[PDB]
Parts: structure tokens; sequence; C-alpha cells
């Protein structure tokens, strides 16, 4: 089922995210997360968790990326959505 | 929450989705193209796009070949790569 899985796939990048910018430790999250953000080119859950995210933790955000495009942008969210919904 | 189950589905969600679009002829096909377009594949395995319809129909990223996709990681892998963080 589409749903499920795109929300299944939108709860462990909400996990690899927490965990990411939370603690340094668990050091696959970060790269979950960048690669996740690379991929989808995005930064965040939410544009707040972006905007938080693009500053303060840039080193896992996609290199083309103002930080006030970021507060415009879609989330990551909204990325796995389009992905499964085509 | 499990990153391998997760993946399992995600590519399971992909394999319907190419069956359809391939078999077909059209949500399938967008789903498909977007996943591919994505990811920067365009079959589960790399024989898909050598037997299947997924080459016309214009499912493939751009310049994509027959033979690049032989040496190219399927989307199997690159959802792997994605869900592990490679």
């Amino acid at each position: 089922n589409k749903d499920q899985i795109a929300k299944d796939v939108k709860q462990f990048y909400d996990q690899a995210l927490q965990q990411a910018v939370v603690d340094d430790d668990a050091n696959n999250a970060k790269a979950v997360v960048k690669t996740f953000h690379e991929t989808l080119d995005c930064c965040g859950s939410s544009t707040l968790t972006a905007l938080t995210t693009s500053v303060l933790k840039n080193n896992l955000c996609p290199s083309g990326s103002n930080i006030i495009s970021n507060l415009f942008k879609e989330d990551c969210h909204q990325k796995i959505d389009d992905l499964f919904s085509g």
C-alpha cells in the first residue's frame, strides 16, 4: 500500500533526522539524512526543521540551498509523498 | 520501525509500479519515472531495461542507453543505498 509505505519512509526519515540533529553519536543517522536530503533536495521534515537544520547543521544539507529558500522549498515529507504518488 | 523492512517494502512498491508501467501500453508510469529520475536508475535489475519496454515509453533518465544500464546500479541497489546511507 502506497500510503503505508510513504508513512513508514517519512517516519524513518524523521527518526534519522532527530538522531542526526540531536546527537552526533549514532553516526549512520547523519549519512542517511544527508543522502535523503541530497536525493530529494530538501533539508527537513518541515520548513521549520528544514530551516533549523539548514542553519546550525548545514553539513547535512544540499550545496545549492539558500537558507531563505528552505523556508519556501518543499520539506522531505512532501518530497516523499511526491516520490510515492508520482 | 526497521530499515530493512522499509527498504524491502519500497523495493516491492517499485517492483509493482514497474511491472504495471511496462506491462501496460498510467500513474504507475509516473511513479516509475519519478523513481528513476530521483534515483538515477531504470530497472529493478540490469536486465529489465534489456527485456522490458522501459527504454521506449521514455521511462529512463536522460541519455540512459541499454549499455549504460548494464554497468549502472539498479533501483533496488539505489533504494538500499538510500536507506543504508550509501
